């Protein structure tokens, strides 16, 4: 059930291809179900911050079993998990671009994209994920 | 006056059993009156973030002599301790799930639960604390 | 011009005496004009967090040539230095209890109190400062 | 295209000269297109916090290809990159004083000023940048 | 194959019992096959350092697939992995008391003991491991 | 003209993984550019957890010191010129083998780092991968 | 059983007085039995490193229940706890100047001095300890 | 008694000029008597490590009141300050290239050079120091 070589290779290829179509250089990061960095690819000229944000988005997706855009409302002032980003010492990113990857009810990894607008990062991520046979929810 | 073996054992057992009833895997953490990690137990499949949040809640409860849900208002924009989570470099958690433990007016420890919704974490924590009948306020 | 032995000893004594009158245990911290820790004194049962907050308040006062309560408005959402506490990795504290210490137009140090309410910490600090011949503004 | 000795020297001198005119001591920092510290200069009595803020402003400008005052709106509560300063563990500063430096469509570095009001920092930075043959936008 | 509740409970009980027989208080730590803290138990008056060293020994065992005493020679001056403890920022401990736990050729976790002499820690760890049906090599 | 291309990165990464498969040792492969930025990472199943940190560090060291990492082993020993270096740089530099600096036409273009086997295996894997593309390991 | 006001005061005074006699400026640090910083005093012109070394020496004494000079042999290459200083991320200091304080078989705190030679730090620490009624071994 | 503008400028220029004569690109760093970074200059293509080592050598010179080559013997296995580089969490560098700057018996700052061989760094640093009216010992 885990991510196979083919899964990893296709996710990464499809993300890079979609980023090229959008004309935005990104960092692509994939983590396994335990949060271990498994693939990283940086396109030329990607924003330097993206080297830290993409793997953090992928990690966040696994570590909270969620897509990172789904955390945006819950960390606001007044919301249930206000302060989370400081409580976890910057390890969680709470804007879009990270998705949890599921197969047959089992969490198999996380994908993180950074380098565009949040909308671009999410488009790239969703396009990549559509290239392989996986879900973004259990 | 201090947490005995029986206190630590029953707090842990009761927390895990309540979490089983709720069908949510959590990390349980107990710290002593000086904030030293005394017991940690991770249920299978608990959110990875919970491994950091539960001990931090337990620590926060002792370090601020308060339940963590009682810090939620006082760290908001405009409130007296705005910014506290950054000032203490992520050591304090300001949402529910941590309680201070008191016996005969003496602070004896802190219990932290993380892995569910905030309300679940607080339910589990309160249940565990009710199993040994210590107080949560001086 | 600098804090003398007598300055340091009287500041510390007066802060502790005032805390005793208020019946709240605090940490007292004094830093020099360069931000080096010079005196620390912890009263029994002071909040654990105060061991970190009091020196940070003192340091903040010198590092920003201000009282720490004067930073509260400027770090709010919408205000000029929003985010400051993260930018400086938790070294600055932006609620009351730290004061800059000045003599003959020269910055000689900083005093930080933590362990009570913000208002108690500011009272203690102001009382201590009144015990020696120094100002809180240039 | 890169920053020459002359570019660095003129930037630094013009910044210091403008700060002297404003009668505010600042830290001046210049990073290259990869974010490596290239020049630092501290004026006597500059706020201690400026030693950390000015290089961070310069680094931010390259790392996000933006002037730092342009990030102020996008990190607010409710905005698209809320929490960014914690996600990047304090490496990015999101109030004014940092500018990205461009020549012939190529990013050649970043300039950061800290020590005055945000407006003084920006005036100093803009004055310095006007002393050499560069743009602040691609 | 993984560590069951019974495995974890017996390891912990047996380590504590052995420590009691030796009259030395220890910290017991167990990590899973991915290095995630699963159980921590601190006996009263265990050396404060043991709170950091026991989990690090358990983690090292899984992270290097080795008992920690088997790393002592290989990190010495002149040996193949000299400097390893600094390369990994203190995450690995290279003296005895940590053991990797294997069942049917599969790595299922790590156990770490700290609080005694290295020889006591190893005794305690070996005694605990003998209480369950597992090997210390693949 | 001489930077690492897509093809360079791809071939380095593939050849490293292929060689690690031949040796039957799972590794982490890391490539950094001439400025030390992480460019590629690839982790093989069951690689030592430590190798997730050690491989990118090796690659970064190679560029940050313009050297192969095995060439630092003597110089950081007790009594040698750069004793303590690993602590001075807060663990960012690794001083045993497996990292190589990558050069073309006298220009530094990147760094490759391998971790997960013995130090010898990591070097073998790195050298094999480097041979798949025609760059040099010295200026 | 604990360090009283009189104990803390006399330790600190006696350490400063001795350091004055020797004409070496030091930092004095005292921690309680849980390792919490209780007193710090810095003499003018004390080595900057001493602001970190002295509290660490005091902490190490309690955390390891030993004098710090007693750790020097055991951390050497080839000895049982080689690497310890990196394993504990610099929290332990292994050269002289820190002493564990005992009364009636109970560990009550730790004293740390830094700023002279190791031998001066030890002379100062020992002179200070001799000013109160305590032992340096259980 | 302090480093003037001219002192800072001349030190920096002379260091860069000597590095050019040796044909090695270095990072030059100057700190004041309190260890605050005052000047940094990076020559093109200086080793990336030098960006961290040169300011650390300058800081070390002031923080230990010594040239950094004078620390080499004292931090060896078997010597009085073995482990120091870890105790201070990498803030001190114990090989040559850093010098303390003294005028009329007063410590006024530190100069640090990194990028060459240790001998080249020391040559550069000594040459720069010779360009102004200061000593390297009290
Ligand atoms: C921060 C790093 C700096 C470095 C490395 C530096 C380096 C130098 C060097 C190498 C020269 C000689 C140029 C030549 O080769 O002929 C020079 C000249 C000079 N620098 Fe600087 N400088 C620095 C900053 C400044 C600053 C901040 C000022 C004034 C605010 C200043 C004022 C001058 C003056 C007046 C000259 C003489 C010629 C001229 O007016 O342009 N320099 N500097
Ligand atoms: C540290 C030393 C520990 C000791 C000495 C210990 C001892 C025991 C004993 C004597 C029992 C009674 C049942 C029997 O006859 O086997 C027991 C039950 C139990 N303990 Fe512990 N325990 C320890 C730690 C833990 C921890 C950390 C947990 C975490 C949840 C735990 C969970 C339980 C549970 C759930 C039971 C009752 C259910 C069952 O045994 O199947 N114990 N323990
Ligand atoms: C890590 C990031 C990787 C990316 C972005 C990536 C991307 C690609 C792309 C774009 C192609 C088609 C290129 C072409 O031939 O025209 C390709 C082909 C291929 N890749 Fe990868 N790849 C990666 C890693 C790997 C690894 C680690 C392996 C093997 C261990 C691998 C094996 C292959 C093979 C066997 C082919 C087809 C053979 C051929 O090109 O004729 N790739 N990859
Ligand atoms: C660091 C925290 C210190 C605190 C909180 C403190 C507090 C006090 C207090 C409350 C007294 C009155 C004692 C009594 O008679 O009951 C006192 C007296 C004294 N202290 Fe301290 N003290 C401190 C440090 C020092 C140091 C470092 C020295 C000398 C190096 C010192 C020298 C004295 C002397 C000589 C007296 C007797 C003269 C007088 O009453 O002013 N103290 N201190
Ligand atoms: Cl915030
Ligand atoms: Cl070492
Ligand atoms: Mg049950
Ligand atoms: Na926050
Ligand atoms: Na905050
Ligand atoms: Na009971
Ligand atoms: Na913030
Ligand atoms: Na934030
Ligand atoms: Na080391
Ligand atoms: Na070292
Ligand atoms: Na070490
Ligand atoms: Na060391």
């Amino acid at each position: 059930v885990a991510l196979s070589f083919h899964d990893l290779h296709q996710l990464t290829r499809a993300a890079v291809e979609r980023a090229q179509q959008l004309q935005v250089p990104v960092v692509v990061s994939i983590v396994d179900a335990h949060g271990t960095e498994t693939v990283t690819w940086r396109m030329p000229d990607a924003l330097l911050v993206s080297s830290e944000l993409a793997p953090k988005k992928a990690w966040t997706a696994v570590a909270m079993k969620t897509a990172t855009h789904e955390l945006s409302d819950v960390v606001q002032p007044g919301a249930a998990l206000y302060g989370l980003e400081s409580h976890l010492q910057g390890k969680v990113v709470t804007f879009g671009g990270g998705y949890a990857l599921w197969r047959d009810g089992i969490l198999i990894g996380g994908l993180g994209i950074s380098g565009g607008s949040v909308e671009q990062d999410m488009d790239i991520a969703q396009t990549a994920i559509a290239a392989i046979n996986v879900g973004t929810h259990q």
